[PDB]
C-alpha cells in the first residue's frame, strides 16, 4: 500500500463523482487543497443539466439564491454590499521581479498594476487559506476558455466554496466531464477560490452572502500557472476563467507565444450588399462594449451578429489574418441601462436561464433596475436590491450600479454561427474608445500601425475624473504596459500580416450643457458603416492632424438632422495641445525606461501635426 495511514486520500468525502476518475495531477491539486482548507465534502462537477439543476435547488434551499417567478429558471442573487464588484486594490500579480509585472512609476504610485512579492505573498496566503472551506463542499470545476478542443483554448480547474460562482461558471465557461476528457494529462492553469467563511462563522452573515471584505485578495502567480482568490464572492473576483485567467494570465503567454488577450468584444457586421466583416473594439468597463457586440442597428439594410462582448483572444494564421475567439460562454453584463431601447438584444437573451446579482425584484417576479424604462402596473411594487421595499423617489437606486446578469451566449438571438468556431473569425479593424464629454470627435482613424498602438496607449476615460485606461486594460495587464506596447508593436513585423486598420470612437461628447451631441446606441451603426466603408478603401475621409474622420457628408445622418455636425466633429488647437501635454507626462511618469521608442516618435509626430493648426 502506498501510506501508511490514509495518505492524503479525501475519497471518503466525495458527494459527486469519483477521484479516481480524475487526470493525475488534477487529482493531485485538489487532493493538496483539500488538505489545506478542509472542506466538509468535495463535488467534482460533471457540468450536467442534472447537477445544475440540484445546485440551483440547494442554492434555493438555503436562502443564497431566490426564483424569479415571472421568466423561466431565472434566479436572483442580493450580495452583502462589500463585496459587489470586482476589486482592483484587492488584486495582485506575484513576480520575482516587480518591474516584470509593472514599470516602476516615478512618483511612486504605478495605476498599471499592483505587484506583491513571493514572500509577501506566502505570508498573505498562510494567514487565509489554511482550514478555510471547514464545514463548507470544494466543489472541482473543470473548464473550458474558448471552444473545446479549439488550438486556441485553454483549461484551467477551479477550485471554490461557492456554489454560486459554480452556477455562474456554468454559464460563463464551458465546464464538466467533457473538459476532463479534453484535458487528459496536459496542462491546465489551477484556479483556488474561497470565500473567506469557514463554519462555524467568525462574523455575522450579511444578506447571506459569505464573504470576507478584510482579507480580501486576488493573487496571480503567472510563472506557477495559478490565480489564488480569497475573501469575494463576486464577478471578476470569484470567477477566476474571466479577467484573472483569460486577461491577466492569458496576457502574459500571449506575449510568451507570440498572441493577444484582450478587453474587446468580437462582432460580425454585415453590409446590405450581403459583405461581412468582423471587428473587435476594447473600451473601459461601464463604457457600452455589451450595447456595441450586440447592437441592433438602426440603418436598413445592416445587420450586427455577436461573437463575444468582453474578452478576445487573437493570433495571426498562416496565411496573415489575425484570428479572434471568444474565450467566454456567456454573458456577464451590466444590467442598469439595459432596455429595448439600449439592447433590445440583451432584453431577448436574459429572459430565461439567467443568474441576476443585485438588481431590484418586481412584487410579479419580475427584474428591475434604473434605466430599463418598462412601466409598471400601477399596484406593482419594487423590492430594492437591498431587499427593502423602494419607490422611484427614494434617494438611492433600486439596483446596485455593477449589479450584472449572467447568461448563456447560445441564447443571444443575434449569436454569430461562427461564435464557437474553433480557428477564430478575421479581424479586419479593432476599435478603442470611452467617454470623453470634450474635445475628442466622433470617429477617427489611426494613420499606421504604429499610430494605432499610440492611440491605444493613450486611451482616457471619464471615471471619477478623466484617467488613463490604455487599451481599456488598466486593471488587467498580466507584466509589464511598457513590454505589453512593444508586443502591439511587434506585430508590424510578422511578414505578411493582414493588419486591421485601427479606430478611435467617442459616444460621450458633450455640448456646454452637459447634453450628448450623439443619439448613439443603434445610430452606432452609423459609424460602423463608415469604418466598413474605409477598410474597402473608399475616399470617405478627411485628414486632420490626429488621424482621418469622415468627410463632410461622409456620414449617413437621415434621420438625425438635429444633430451638431460642426461641434461633434470640431478639433481644436488648444484642446490637443492640452492633450498631448498630459499624454507626454503620464507616460514619462508611468511607464519611463520602458517606453518604447515608436511610442515616443507617435506622441511628436502628434504634437507636431497639432503645430501646424
Ligand atoms: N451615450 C451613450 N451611452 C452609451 C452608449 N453605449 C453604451 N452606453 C452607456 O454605457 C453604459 C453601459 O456599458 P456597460 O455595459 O457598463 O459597459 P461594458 O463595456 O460592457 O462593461 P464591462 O462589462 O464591465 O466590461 C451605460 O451607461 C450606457 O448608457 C452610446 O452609444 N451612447
Ligand atoms: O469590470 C469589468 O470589465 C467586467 O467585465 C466585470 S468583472 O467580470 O470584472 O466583474
Ligand atoms: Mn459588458
Ligand atoms: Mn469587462
Ligand atoms: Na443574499
Amino acid at each position: 500500500p502506498p501510506q501508511l495511514h490514509n495518505g492524503l486520500d479525501f475519497s471518503a468525502k466525495v458527494i459527486q463523482g469519483s477521484l479516481d476518475s480524475l487526470p493525475q495531477e488534477v487529482r493531485k491539486f485538489v487532493e493538496g487543497n483539500a488538505q489545506l482548507c478542509q472542506p466538509e465534502y468535495i463535488h467534482i462537477c460533471d457540468g450536467s443539466e442534472e447537477e445544475y439543476g440540484r445546485l440551483l435547488a440547494h442554492m434555493q434551499e438555503e436562502g443564497v439564491i431566490r426564483k424569479l417567478k415571472k421568466y423561466d429558471n431565472c434566479w436572483l442573487a442580493l450580495t452583502d454590499p462589500r463585496d459587489v464588484a470586482r476589486i482592483e486594490s484587492k488584486t495582485v500579480i506575484i513576480t520575482q521581479e516587480q518591474r516584470d509585472t509593472v514599470p516602476i512609476p516615478k512618483s511612486g504610485q504605478s495605476q498599471l498594476g499592483r505587484w506583491m512579492s513571493e514572500e509577501d505573498f506566502e505570508k498573505a496566503f498562510n494567514a487565509r487559506f489554511p482550514g478555510c472551506m471547514k464545514g463548507r463542499t470544494m466543489y472541482v470545476i473543470p473548464f473550458s476558455m474558448g471552444p473545446l478542443g479549439s488550438p486556441l483554448a485553454k483549461i484551467g480547474i477551479e477550485l471554490t466554496d461557492s456554489p454560486y460562482v459554480v452556477a455562474s461558471m456554468r454559464i460563463m465557461t464551458r465546464m464538466g466531464t467533457s473538459v476532463l476528457e479534453a484535458l487528459g494529462d496536459g496542462e491546465f492553469i489551477k484556479c483556488l477560490h474561497s470565500v473567506g467563511c469557514p463554519l462555524p462563522l467568525k462574523k455575522p452573515l450579511v444578506n447571506n452572502w459569505a464573504c470576507n471584505p478584510e482579507l480580501t485578495l486576488i493573487a496571480h502567480l503567472p510563472d506557477r500557472r495559478e490565480i489564488i482568490s480569497f475573501g469575494s464572492g463576486y464577478g471578476g473576483n470569484s470567477l477566476l476563467g474571466k479577467k484573472c485567467f483569460a486577461l491577466r494570465i492569458a496576457s502574459r503567454l500571449a506575449k510568451e507565444e507570440g498572441w493577444l488577450a484582450e478587453h474587446m468584444l468580437i462582432l460580425g457586421i454585415t453590409n446590405p450588399e450581403g459583405k461581412k466583416k468582423y471587428l473587435a473594439a476594447a473600451f473601459p468597463s461601464a463604457c457600452g462594449k455589451t450595447n456595441l457586440a450586440m447592437m441592433n442597428p438602426t440603418l436598413p439594410g445592416w445587420k450586427v451578429e455577436c461573437v463575444g462582448d468582453d474578452i478576445a483572444w487573437m493570433k495571426f494564421d498562416a496565411q496573415g489574418n489575425l484570428r479572434a475567439i471568444n474565450p467566454e460562454n456567456g454573458f456577464f453584463g451590466v444590467a442598469p441601462g439595459t432596455s429595448v431601447k439600449t439592447n433590445p438584444n440583451a432584453i431577448k437573451t436574459i429572459q430565461k436561464n439567467t443568474i441576476f446579482t443585485n438588481v431590484a425584484e418586481t412584487s410579479d417576479g419580475g427584474v428591475y433596475w434604473e434605466g430599463i424604462d418598462e412601466p409598471l402596473a400601477p399596484g406593482v411594487t419594487i423590492t430594492s436590491w437591498k431587499n427593502k421595499e423602494w419607490r422611484p423617489q427614494d434617494e438611492e437606486p433600486c439596483a446596485h450600479p455593477n449589479s450584472r446578469f449572467c447568461t448563456p451566449a447560445s441564447q443571444c438571438p443575434i449569436i454569430d454561427p461562427a461564435w464557437e468556431s474553433p480557428e477564430g473569425v478575421p479581424i479586419e479593424g479593432i476599435i478603442f474608445g470611452g467617454r470623453r464629454p470634450a474635445g475628442v470627435p466622433l470617429v477617427y482613424e489611426a494613420l499606421s500601425w504604429q499610430h494605432g498602438v499610440f492611440v491605444g496607449a493613450a486611451m482616457r476615460s471619464e471615471g471619477g475624473g478623466i484617467m488613463h485606461d490604455p487599451f481599456a486594460m488598466r486593471p488587467f495587464f498580466g507584466y509589464n504596459f511598457g513590454k505589453y506596447l512593444a508586443h502591439w508593436l511587434s506585430m508590424a513585423h510578422r511578414p505578411a500580416a493582414k493588419l486591421p486598420k485601427i479606430f478611435h470612437v467617442n459616444w460621450f461628447r458633450k455640448d456646454k450643457n452637459g447634453k450628448f451631441l450623439w443619439p448613439g446606441f443603434g445610430e452606432n451603426s452609423r459609424v460602423l458603416e463608415w469604418m466598413f466603408g474605409r477598410i474597402e478603401g473608399e475616399d470617405s475621409a478627411k485628414l486632420t492632424p490626429i488621424g482621418y474622420v469622415p468627410k463632410e457628408d461622409a456620414l449617413n445622418l437621415k434621420g438625425l438632422g438635429d444633430v451638431n455636425v460642426e461641434e461633434l466633429f470640431g478639433i481644436s488647437k488648444e484642446f490637443w495641445e492640452k492633450e498631448v501635454e498630459e499624454i507626454d507626462k503620464y507616460l514619462e511618469d508611468q511607464v519611463n525606461a520602458d517606453l518604447p521608442y515608436e511610442i515616443e516618435r507617435e506622441l511628436r509626430a502628434l504634437k507636431q501635426r497639432i503645430s501646424q493648426m
